[PDB]
């Protein structure tokens, strides 16, 4: 199976579109690759920020991932602290990255060196595993390339220590756009909360984002699907055909002769309807200390009993004394 | 418990003998008034590029000359930074709170990215960070180093004192210890510039397994001035290469600068050069005695790595489980 690597972050709060996008997507593929879920905490810290919550949203996270079907016997799911090896490869490929690969990143004085260099903790992050397959979005294409150049590069000098890795190409396909920005994708990062649905929210709270979300001023309210024109309404459609897995075409004939306030209601009935599962899931896993320690136990020592090899051969390739165990 | 000295040395080139004077023989004088760390940081070597084959008979070459100039395995811990994945760990942590600015600004990192413009990595440039997380990790109270060390000392004090006034308590706050004589130790054809143990020109450079043979010659050779008379008195600014001759006499004899100089009255530049070459030529004679029983003997070298990374963890384990817990990771089981 090919190995597939992801670095979930400890900070964001996810939303419907990052569920029925890509964490729906991967959930359903953990039998065909050997997926690795890396909570990214030293990452993280490139952001200063208050030390209890970064704790807790570790573990949120930790909570979130299993909540929505990352399954701890199929995939490797652990916190990037946990293992050794990523700080030690790190060090390691920082002598084999250009100081110019780094300051040429589309991203002075005053910027701590966390957030300079963490594009080649990113490319350990990745080589440690000899991942093959890595999904990116748009922003961390550049870090993908700089992981793949580090990789040639030292393999080009020391033989074929690391694998190459590729991008995945392949993207759900379920499209999830901002309640009052229908032109702008749902984003976790997103300041205005009213555009997103987060995994958590309340019947209510979703009521209330759903009823406020910006349609269109046909007359007669019509419920077609029409990105250009119908925005908004298309977002709600593309929602509701997201969560039930009904056709747009379907959904334009269920909705024949109805307005936008019997469209809203269904989308929020739906969509919490897939909430509520989930929810569920997330509080039993969240407060269960033992289950959660057991995870990131098992997970650290997978994780590191691949990571181990790989060190041990870079470690080999650059002529270090091999330490006495 | 007593005070802590922690210091390195790259496995990188031969060590010359102003790694000697600026830092090895502080190291060996402190081993019983404080509790001693000494590295072989091979992952600070790396920053330059290295042979595979050199770096790894370079670490056990350093380990067996820090042997031979007296440092001992039952006084001091000796270990080699990449047998302990702590210092790596340390270092992104700290990575996070160091400024960009900090790290340009350094001295060392634009005198090597001038000397190897075809590597110009970002090892090079984040140097530093692993270097306060060396001194950080082992509660470090004083660390001996010559004086091209200053600024890096500088910014791991900075570090420390930044992370404490967030965290608490978590490390204590290093103090240099800079020798008053043998801190600078220069060129021996370009005194205004300091003895480089990679320098391209060897007749620059007293390397400490060099032969003692070829160190007299070069010790004869080395530049002096044109005073008519010729006067052999300290002053650097007007008479560097005399100077660094007097220092390197002071260092290996024990005698003080108006010791030598009162010595020196009523003679000239062949007295001076004579008495350098038979100092250092007697220190290295005995020096590469005592190396080459120690560089041979693996059972023994490995065994002092082992005990070494061993006490090292104990110490390194502790301090980054505080960091880790003061930062807000979940703590590793
Ligand atoms: N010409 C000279 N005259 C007098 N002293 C000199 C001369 N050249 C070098 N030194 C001193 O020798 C020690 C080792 O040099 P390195 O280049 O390995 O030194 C270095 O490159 C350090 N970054 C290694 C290091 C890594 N981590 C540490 C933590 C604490 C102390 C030291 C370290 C040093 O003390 C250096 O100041
Ligand atoms: O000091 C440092 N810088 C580092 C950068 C990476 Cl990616 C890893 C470990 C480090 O330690």
């Amino acid at each position: 199976k090919p190995i597939v690597f992801s670095g979930a972050q400890p900070s964001g709060e996810l939303t419907i579109g990052n569920y029925m996008g890509a964490l729906r997507q991967w959930v359903n593929m953990q039998d065909d690759y050997h997926c690795i879920y890396c909570i990214v905490d030293q990452h993280a810290i490139t952001v200063r920020q208050d030390a209890q919550k970064l704790r807790k949203a570790t573990l949120d996270t930790l909570a979130l991932y299993l909540a929505c079907g990352i399954d701890p016997e199929k995939s490797t799911i652990f916190v990037q602290s946990h293992v050794p090896e990523h700080a030690q490869l790190g060090w390691a490929l920082n002598c084999y990255t250009y100081f110019g690969e780094l300051s040429r990143m589309t991203q002075a004085e005053n910027i701590n060196a966390g957030l300079f260099d963490y594009p080649v903790l990113m490319a350990a992050d990745i080589l440690l595993y000899q991942t093959n397959l890595v999904p990116v979005g748009e922003d961390q294409k550049q870090h993908l390339e700089l992981s793949r150049d580090i990789a040639q590069r030292f393999n080009a000098l020391y033989g074929e220590i690391f694998k190459v890795p590729e991008p995945f190409i392949p993207k759900s396909g379920a499209r999830v756009m901002s309640l009052l920005e229908p032109t702008k994708k749902m984003s976790k990062s997103d300041d205005n909360r009213n555009n997103v649905i987060g995994l958590l929210e309340d019947p209510k709270s979703v009521v209330k984002k759903i009823k406020r979300a910006v349609t269109d001023s046909d007359e007669p309210p019509v419920v077609r699907y029409d990105v250009q024109n119908k925005a908004g309404v298309s977002n709600l459609l593309d929602i509701l055909s997201a969560v039930t897995g009904q056709s747009i075409p379907e959904l334009e004939k269920q909705f024949e002769g109805k307005m936008y306030g019997h469209l809203k209601g269904e989308v929020a009935d739906a969509v919490s309807g897939m909430l509520t599962e989930l929810q569920e899931r997330y509080h039993r896993f969240r407060n269960d200390e033992a289950f959660l320690q057991q995870v990131m136990k098992d997970g650290a020592e997978k994780a590191s009993a691949h990571a181990s090899r790989t060190l041990k051969a870079v470690y080999e390739a650059i002529g270090f004394v091999a330490k006495r165990h």
